[PDB]
């Protein structure tokens, strides 16, 4: 009746292993298996530059339970659609690069599309920094051990691009909101209005902003990370997942943290303070439209900001 | 600069505020106000415009201007003497036909959005809504001309506007059917509008009965205990916020046709549980829960 | 069902699940009342004798039931009593927390407890506790909200003197940060730069560090940054074995990349200066390599080499 | 100080490096080490026994005194030259009750451990193992005493005592069953044990007869192992422990915890565990030491 694995330590059969993905057990459980646990972008990312094969290895989406990816390169024979990440077969294929690893650049160099990761300068070409954070084996965090900080670089058809510039999610949760920046302390620590005194925010209607709902469009309110934490001395809120997959806006189910009272189903992005205020402070006020497009994480998120 | 008073001894400066203008420069747009029907506001934001060329575009419901800089209007706030020309051009400029010379400049300028009452050499329209703002009155035009057939352009590049819905854009005070089934929904109970539009064993039940809110829903209810919508906060939003009590919530509202709603609430799924959507109205992307 | 639900838009969310002796009604009622403030782990709550909590309800979220087995003025159903100091609780250590008004002084009158405060309190004397707490079952040390208490003790009337102790950090290996430059450095450097750099040739740390200290505890028993640095090329998952929590813990120790077993086996978690500290404590020149230290207010026994 | 030589003289000293000693003084301890039959190594390391009264305590494994902390012995080694003055506050001292006047110095002193050859005004002894360790042969005395009974003090408190069962302390090469128990494991075949002694349905299973994987093992089990395809196996580190690891080879197997427990105890532990087959954790004293281990 299953498609879970195990392995046997003592006498005690522990689930090393559950298959949720539709292919056979085993072949899933390879796939697995090969999973890169070294630290990788965090599938946000990865989606938002259309990157849709990794280079001789899986990423794994931990909170979806399979493999972030249709096929693989070199990897898995049953689904391998290649070996080496240049064959006719996925030229049409933007493909991770990891420069890490030896000859991988050059790979790049020659595939037709793709996009390159890694820890430092590459001969020739602009980088632009990614996140502070990757992603551990499931756990993202920013780390003093290993590197997790990387830049990147695109092909699209032949050709290298110029990557946007852009603000990157901060990857936090509300059970363990770690403050990144003195504005952010200074934040939650001070008083609203001795606040908006300090960092010179005057007549931009910050209260306004931070607390209430900026979407444009996306589903229930677009609430922001920073701004749910300070509402939280007061009775403060559960988060929950609405689908599993990793994106850079995100849905949850907001639920009272201390009784379960149900609030919304609505989406919240993590955001420095910080890059938020800059962005505030961006909008011309005296033109008819209020919908700021942002780029943030490479992609481009619509703001309603009054 | 400002027009002022001499209240004994001397110049005191006499400023609007509402923009913290000049009385003086402030009324000089209320002057030049566009005074043929536009765009409903909503439209204009979501489609993200930014100035209309030689014109003001007023907003009767913050009764200010829409935009406080201008092409062409007032030397005192004009950013260009005219649209197509140099610092000026990153910005959404909205171009109108029916007045001549403009046409030609939409197809100079980078960014814009062109709107014309009839078609235009080359470019494929996409039908607007039916209303239009007129001098703050929002109306379906049968003596004039309300309905648009809008064009946009992005860094030079004319773009496809998506297919959407528009919203009927009703006060409830005075609602009005504008349809078969909207008549029928609002006579019929709940249980036979369901057995003759054929709908039993889908989403809609919440939504339309009783988070959002469906304006023609919020209409039959109305003959339920009169209710009463005010806004305590102003402007003119595709999804608007509303201060809801009785002849004795803050939601959101969509004003939508039912013709228009149960298009969507069939592509779905044969449910009955809760479902993501996300549809295109008034020009922009709009996801909700549907149930 | 055990199962407590909300509708969430129209959805069913499950909120709780009964994994309890008590009916649905009440356990959802004392989960419901738990406090999610910061409180200290259940670790040093055990190690310290509390049977009970004053006033409130201290919730384990790993075993996913209560901490305790009743309880005082919280849930009529359960309660012993209402107020602390009845005669019912004198037979009980109580926890007492100081940051609340008056508790302080029911810890007077109690006759068997531990008050908790997050400052000074006038005629007794401080035991500076763990920098974490449990803040709603998310163990972390707080900079936003305080997270570092102070404890006092009370056995049948009498003021007690608590030992001096170290404590284990409280540090999964999915996620490690190093929390001194001792640490830094160690993980960051070879063991030879390493046993030099801190002087420490003439105790076989490379033997200890690395490997089982053990007197007794099912499995080895190994230092948690010490299976960091192993970790470091051919990482481990780690998974709890016991939903108790405690100082030492037993784990089913797992490769990470593949499932192959390793073991069960006990793993502590303390800062290296401290480990070296103890290290460095021990006699040598003496018939047993027994080294007994009190760690998070318990006994705990080592073997040294 | 160190004995020395003159080559090219220039005085040469002369050390271990076993002890780091003086040879000089590393043979005082030699000289003074006690030869009466003691109690084995480890069950003076679990009773925490830091040193020994006026004697030295020979560790042969390590081919060195199990304490370079003396009293009484030696003017370079010594803390104390008497057990009870006030060096030795702090310090479980083993002392012995075959030396008269000792017997009750333990009465006048702090923390220490007590040994006897019988009982002793209004203590409860608690008997320990059959084996000394005579001269770094231990065996269970036939001529001579060698069990004894102890007592302990924490703090001037006289201490709890608890319940233990005893290591059999037997290398595998010289085995020698120590029951009709013992004796039927070794002879009847892996099924027929099981029937005999009715223990079927518990855990006991692997641990009992053997792996390629690796957790505890008990000596019996692999002697029955070499009782046929023979099995070598040595200390990888000289210690003494009530569970000590071997190389078994084989070619090998490897690393093991190996506990030489008299089959009949352990048996009564693993029937102290209800009927189950699955696997338990098991917490036992033995050796006076609370050992806590995996039973399947």
């Amino acid at each position: 009746i299953n498609n879970a694995v195990y392995t046997k330590v003592d006498g005690i059969d522990v689930e090393i292993f559950e298959n949720k993905t539709t292919l056979p057990v085993n072949v899933a459980f390879e796939l697995w298996a090969k999973r890169n646990i070294k630290p990788v972008p965090e599938i946000k990312i990865l989606n938002n530059l259309g990157v849709d094969i990794a280079a001789n290895t899986v990423i794994w989406d931990y909170k979806r339970e399979a493999p972030a990816h249709v096929s693989t390169i070199g990897v898995c024979t049953m689904t391998d659609i290649a070996k080496k990440p240049t064959e006719s077969a996925c030229s049409s294929l933007t493909v991770l690069f990891d420069g890490r690893v030896e000859g991988q650049v050059d790979l790049f160099r020659n595939a037709r599309n793709g996009v390159l990761i890694t820890e430092g300068s590459v001969k020739g070409l602009t980088p632009s920094k990614g996140p502070a954070q990757a992603s551990v084996n499931g756990v993202t965090l920013i780390g003093e051990s290993v590197k997790t900080q990387f830049n990147y670089f695109k092909k699209v058809d032949g050709i290298i691009q110029q990557l946007p510039e852009t603000y990157f999610t901060q990857s936090r949760d509300l059970e363990d909101f770690k403050p990144r920046s003195q504005m952010e302390t200074d934040f939650l620590e001070l008083a609203m209005d001795e606040f908006i005194q300090r960092y010179k925010l005057e007549g931009y209607a910050f209260e306004h902003i931070v607390y209430g709902d900026f979407s444009h469009g996306q589903l229930g309110g677009l609430h922001l990370m920073i701004g749910l934490a300070k509402r939280s001395q007061d009775s403060p809120l559960k988060l929950e997942d609405f689908i599993p997959m990793d994106s850079t806006v995100k849905n949850y189910f907001i639920t009272d943290a201390q009784t379960g009272s149900s609030k919304c189903v609505c989406s919240v992005i993590d955001l420095l303070l910080d890059d938020f205020v800059e962005i505030i402070k961006s909008q011309d006020l005296s033109v008819i439209s209020k919908v700021v497009k942002v780029t943030i994480d490479y992609a481009e998120i619509s703001f309603m900001l009054w």
